[PDB]
């Protein structure tokens, strides 16, 4: 994949079942477009969201709407949804794990990019 | 001090200083209204953004220039910004502190909230 | 404060209060030498652990006991402690300020140190 | 797995390779056994270091060595190593993945507990 997102519960130490996110490009104009959108496997991972062919240079943003995660399990988290916000190299195509672990009143967000 | 921000650096284990940082409300036409900005101390800290009586419940945003941070340093990191979007004064007023833990590829967010 | 520590709660998004922890030092036959301990305050701090004069060079150990802290909450936690160990005063004397960051399955650990 | 490691590198944004670990379980009489050692693979994992057979309710220590990882890229590490001590079930084996996030001054550590 070009790009994967994988979630994590810090709470429960296990992955972050059926989390929604969305993912935009920043258009021309410098106005967020709708580019993926889906929700996390039972694994808490995230694949086919994009190809090689279409994920150009750009600036991204994931929108990981942790709040509706945690109002499942009946707590009530402070963040709205969790965001990264990252160029795709400004030297070509490459491969991009997105990874956040959540908490109710925190969260972490890693990048692993491999060749 | 009912907003404080603290940002730490991961890779130096020092403070965070000089970071610029720019907070907004969203106003009733669902746009992002800026609030407040500043840049963080020699202790990593940003306090005296807002007054108990100018912060009225509502959705906030704080945006911290994380990028240019990294780039002073000779770094190129992953992140735009760190991003950090949150319901405050909800049930009453509160006193809230949001700290992040900044690394090139990685950074963590965490709210301690008071009443 | 020669050595400091301060301990977040990411799931109530408040400071651990109450929080146990024991400091060692390495001794020169290679045991582990009990230097310091106490319980952090309400504002999740301890203080007072140590003088300038004691605090010699050497590898010290913190042991915070956590696993005390989610049970007495409800919580059958993963870690039976969260440990932090370091080289001290190996350049001259410095300040050490050790943050740990608490959530059931995970920590984080995170270190200031200034001159 | 039984008992699966994975290392990242929040500096570089990339797996963390040829880093050595050894685990221990706690003895009956309070002291550290070697159980399996190993170090990761290009991917950041080490797997292979037990059987479900051999692991069994017990304490277990997971040491790892950050310290050589940093000074390999010319950086001198706050922490001597990572350590990550913990129960395996107290009802009987289960699949257990420590993950652990490294920078040169904080890591973080979290488990996925699966079934």
């Amino acid at each position: 994949c070009p790009l994967m997102v994988k979630v994590l519960d810090a709470v429960r130490g296990s992955p972050a079942i059926n989390v929604a996110m969305h993912v935009f490009r920043k258009a021309a104009d410098d106005t967020w477009e709708p580019f993926a959108s889906g929700k996390t496997s039972e694994s808490g991972e995230l694949h086919g969201l994009t190809t090689e062919e279409e994920f150009v240079e750009g600036i991204y943003k994931v929108e990981i709407d942790t709040k509706s995660y945690w109002k499942a399990l009946g707590i009530s988290p402070f963040h709205e949804h969790a965001e990264v916000v990252f160029t795709a190299n400004d030297s070509g195509p490459r491969r991009y794990t997105i990874a956040a672990l959540l908490s109710p009143y925190s969260y972490s967000t890693t990048a692993v990019v491999t060749n």
